[PDB]
This record gives C-alpha cells, sequence and structure tokens, in this order.
C-alpha cells in the first residue's frame, strides 16, 4: 500500500515533469511509468497542455511515492501525482499522450493499470497510436 500525500503547484513545466511545493520546498517532479514526447516533438505540445491544464485546474493536488527511489539522478521527485483524485500518470497513457516507459523493478506498482489504459488507447488509436 502506498500513500498519498499533500502538495501545492508551482508551476507546470512539460507532459511528464511538474514544480511543486511538497513538504514546503519547491521540488521538480517526473511522472513514474510513462513517457511523454519532449516539447520540440509529435505531440509534445498537446502532452504539456495536457497537463497543464491537469494541473491547473485541480483543487488539491497529491504525490504518491513508490516503493523504491523517491529522487532520480536529476534531483527530480520520482511520484504518481493526482489531480483532484485522478491520477496524471494514467490519464496521459489512457489518452495516447505518453507511452508506458522507465519501469524499473521495486518503483512499479501502477504498472499494470497504466499498460490497461495504453492498450485501451492504443485500441482508440487515440494521438500518439494514431
Ligand atoms: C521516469 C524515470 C526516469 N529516470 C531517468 C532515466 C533517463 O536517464 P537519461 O537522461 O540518462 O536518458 C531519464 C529520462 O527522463 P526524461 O524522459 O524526462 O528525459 O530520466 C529515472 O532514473 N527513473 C525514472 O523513474
Ligand atoms: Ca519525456
Amino acid at each position: 500500500k502506498l500513500h498519498k500525500e499533500p502538495a501545492t503547484l508551482i508551476k507546470a513545466i512539460d507532459g511528464d515533469t511538474v514544480k511543486l511545493m511538497y513538504k514546503g520546498q519547491p521540488m521538480t517532479f517526473r511522472l513514474l511509468l510513462v513517457d511523454t514526447p519532449e516539447f520540440n516533438e509529435k505531440y509534445g505540445p498537446e502532452a504539456s497542455a495536457f497537463t497543464k491544464k491537469m494541473v491547473e485546474n485541480a483543487k488539491k493536488i497529491e504525490v504518491e511515492f513508490d516503493k523504491g527511489q523517491r529522487t532520480d539522478k536529476y534531483g527530480r521527485g520520482l511520484a504518481y501525482i493526482y489531480a483532484d483524485g485522478k491520477m496524471k500518470n494514467e490519464a496521459l497513457v489512457r489518452q495516447g499522450l505518453a507511452k508506458v516507459a522507465y519501469v524499473y523493478k521495486g518503483n512499479n506498482t501502477h504498472e499494470q493499470l497504466l499498460r490497461k489504459a495504453e492498450a485501451q488507447a492504443k485500441k482508440e488509436k487515440l494521438n500518439i497510436w494514431s
């Protein structure tokens, strides 16, 4: 079992990174288990727009760390991020705006949930799968 913790928005960055205040400190978070296109790539802008809209409209942002590493080699927090109870990581995949990616042993709790969303986005031919 994982736990949701509070955080507040500082600023949207791109499809799979965001700046949040967590335990009172500014931190850039990278979303576990996904990969969005870079802003400069196809669907990059749409991914960035999606994440921005989702976080900027939320009344309540939460951070959920997995079992394993909580920061990556660049000092980014590694988390599942929720906006008003909806997971951003899963939402991007379900929409065909991210691929399931970077699945490392022991930070992979929600792997099967996200693959199931990817299968459905691919069936629908959405965005990246179009
Ligand atoms: C998502 C994730 C990325 N990373 C590192 C792997 C990649 O190293 P490299 O920079 O050497 O390619 C990079 C991809 O992040 P980005 O897709 O944001 O560039 O971030 C992790 O270490 N753990 C993770 O859980
Ligand atoms: Ca990326």
